[PDB]
């Protein structure tokens, strides 16, 4: 079609399937296996990318060009890698992926949205869509084209360290919140076939429905463990949102570390090929989790040859290696060379990978747009996060007796007020895991507004605001305070580090609440990724708010505390009386909740 050196796969006017087939037909085995390989930026160099025909890069949690890097530093990094991949014989661009799971959260100055559990409290799928949209822009600001989100796990036991990454214990809520997908990717056409991948263009990103399947059903909430449930329960609780994702054109699906009735998901051909590909008709690419194939065996890594065979025969298309690429490539090449893995399986994985890259426009815009850099941390996005944070708050108590004047909303004018607690002025704690570092961190880790900062920005100029992190009872009684706001809760955690069998917040937390509330009427703001033992905090407090992990915009908290808006959030999870009850979900025999799923008190705006 019209020049003498014309190559159909390079012609942007041709249909994606024709471009895929035309490119696939020219590729060597090495070129094919290279597409199937995703590596960490930490092991990538121009020569490694070129010589191994690498298909994809990622940043794992905390893998950044440097601390504090600007949006343009990210763009330059990603373009440097792309430049190498475009210099190969076939010039196939790489796709760069990152965990942008509550904003573009690895990046300094990125807007940090509430974590998923809080978003489930909003019951507002359109808000989540808009959060998708903002997140796509902030990811493209850094030159990155692919976000490992949404997590559509249905957490069935809050002892799990990733329970905050699940919108709800109720699959219906999780289903509703798959609107993140068309936020990230754009809306699919009227005509769209369910299971086809979609991304609108250069201002959107490929999404990833993760982690397939039953990641939130593991025994005792143990991370990466076994999920014991008949096919009917799997299909009724853990699967449904995957079908909503297919309907909205999710481009990729990541496989779970977890097992189903003892079968490693990363080795499960019946579910990956038989169900996801052959029954749901998924036509995007299937990606492993980080060393997910390694973890097929025990010990992990003990038979990498079998890891590669089992995973690729099960139907995985791209492997998140992410470090030992030479070994992965060498072993997979051996398997194809000895007939253990047929060419048809390679060609299917590469078809899927190229389908997503061509569909999303990556061959037409392989490089970053520097005009997008300024999207990072844009005030419109912070305003959105602030709206989400406010809508996520669940008011659990507002008055010790039914006859008390309701404490909330608090007045903005008062002579003197106290702000206290370990979580009142700690941005890191209010963001939780997957913020700047993998495990999150403490203190002023990025740009945002702590609860203390938000109180000071909200109150009348005549209101004196005193901060004390852990005041004693006498300090409070002697202080002349009108009221206190006290914020406490969980420390940041991610993944197995957050698996917790007792779910009691660290001290001092409760002790500070008791000392503050003992002296002056108090509003307790509980920061957590999940329900935690709360009766003692409730007993001390006039009012108590479950604020979850609200992110960078602390003003979302004060917007509701001071009555600019009313509380509307409703628990997206059951709140247990005791961890001995667990697991306990809306539906079981012994359903005896402290607060039932859907509970939440309200207030009216002042
Ligand atoms: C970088 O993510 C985590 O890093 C630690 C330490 O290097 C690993 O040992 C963990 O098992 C992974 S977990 C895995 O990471 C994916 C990529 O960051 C992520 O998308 C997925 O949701 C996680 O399960
Ligand atoms: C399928 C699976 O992951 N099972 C693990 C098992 O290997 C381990 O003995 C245990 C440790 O707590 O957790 C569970
Ligand atoms: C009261 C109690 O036992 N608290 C513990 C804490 O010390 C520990 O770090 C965590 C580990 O999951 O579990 C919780
Ligand atoms: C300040 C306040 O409590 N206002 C009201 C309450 O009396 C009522 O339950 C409802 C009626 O609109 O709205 C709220």
């Amino acid at each position: 079609h019209h020049a003498a050196d014309y190559v159909l796969y390079k012609d942007a006017t041709k249909p994606v399937e024709d471009r895929v087939a035309d490119l696939l037909g020219r590729m060597t085995l090495a070129e094919k296996i290279g597409q199937m390989t995703q590596i960490e930026r930490l092991v990538a160099t121009p020569d490694v990318l070129r010589d191994n025909f690498i298909g994809s890069l990622l940043s794992g949690g905390g893998s950044v060009p440097r601390k504090g890097a600007t949006a343009k530093e990210w763009q330059d990094m990603v373009d440097g890698f792309q430049k190498a991949c475009m210099s190969t014989r076939l010039g196939i661009p790489m796709i760069y992926g990152i965990d942008a799971v509550h904003g573009q959260n690895n990046v300094y100055g990125a807007t940090i949205f509430p974590h998923n559990v809080g978003l489930g409290a909003t019951r507002d799928p359109y808000l989540v869509k808009r959060i998708g949209e903002a997140t796509a822009l902030e990811v493209r600001a850094t030159g990155i084209q692919y976000a490992f989100a949404p997590c559509i796990a249905v957490c069935r036991d809050p002892r799990w360290g990733r329970c905050y990454e699940s919108y709800s214990e109720d699959r219906r809520i999780v289903q509703s919140m798959t609107e993140l997908i068309p936020g990230l990717q754009g809306d699919v056409p009227k005509d769209f076939t369910s299971g086809m991948p979609f991304v609108a263009g250069k201002n959107k990103v490929a999404a990833c429905a993760k982690h397939f399947v039953g990641d939130g059903g593991t025994v005792d909430g143990i991370n990466e463990n076994n999920t014991i449930i008949n096919r009917e329960g799997l299909m009724n609780i853990h699967m449904p949102a995957y079908k909503n994702a297919m309907d909205k054109g999710v481009s990729t699906v990541m496989i779970s570390y977890s097992s189903w009735n003892g079968v490693k998901m990363h080795a499960n051909q019946d579910l990956v090929t038989g169900y996801l590909k052959d029954t749901l008709k998924f036509k995007g690419f299937v990606i492993s989790d980080w060393e997910g194939i390694d973890r097929i065996t025990t010990p992990a890594g003990s038979d990498y040859s079998y890891s590669v065979k089992a995973s690729i025969l099960a139907g995985l298309d791209m492997i998140m290696v992410p470090n030992k690429y030479q070994q992965f490539i060498s072993i997979l090449t051996g398997h194809v060379n000895g007939g253990v893995i047929p060419m048809s399986r390679i060609d299917d994985a590469v078809t899927r990978i190229l389908r997503v890259k061509f569909t999303m426009g990556l061959f037409e815009n392989p490089y970053a747009d520097p005009a997008m850099a300024e999207q990072l941390g844009k005030q419109e996005h912070r305003d959105l996060a602030r709206e989400a944070a406010r809508k996520s708050l669940v008011l659990l108590k507002n008055g010790k007796t039914s006859t008390d004047a309701p404490l909330l909303p608090l007045p903005k004018k008062a002579p003197k007020i106290l702000v206290a607690g370990s979580h009142a002025d700690n941005l890191g704690y209010q963001c939780g895991g997957w913020t700047i570092e993998y495990q999150g961190d403490t203190g002023r880790t990025t740009v945002g507004t702590t609860i203390l900062e938000a109180v000071k920005a909200a109150v009348d100029p005549s209101t004196v605001v005193v901060f004390a992190e852990n005041p004693d009872a006498e300090f409070v009684k002697s202080g002349g305070f009108s009221y206190a706001i006290v914020a406490v809760g969980e420390h940041p955690y991610t993944e197995t580090k957050g698996d917790n069998l007792n779910l009691t917040i660290p001290e001092p937390g409760l002790s500070t609440v008791q000392a503050v509330c003992g002296g002056v009427r108090c509003a307790t703001v509980l920061i957590s990724g999940r329900p935690v033992v709360v009766q003692p905090l409730l007993a001390a407090s006039d009012a108590l708010v479950a604020a979850w992990l609200p992110g960078s915009e602390g003003q979302g908290v004060t917007d509701a505390l001071f009555g600019d808006f009313g509380f509307t959030g409703r628990l997206p999870r059951t709140w247990f009386k005791s961890v001995d009850q667990l697991p306990m979900n809306v539906g079981d025999a012994h359903y005896d909740p402290l607060f039932r799923l859907g509970y939440g008190l309200t207030t009216n705006a002042t």
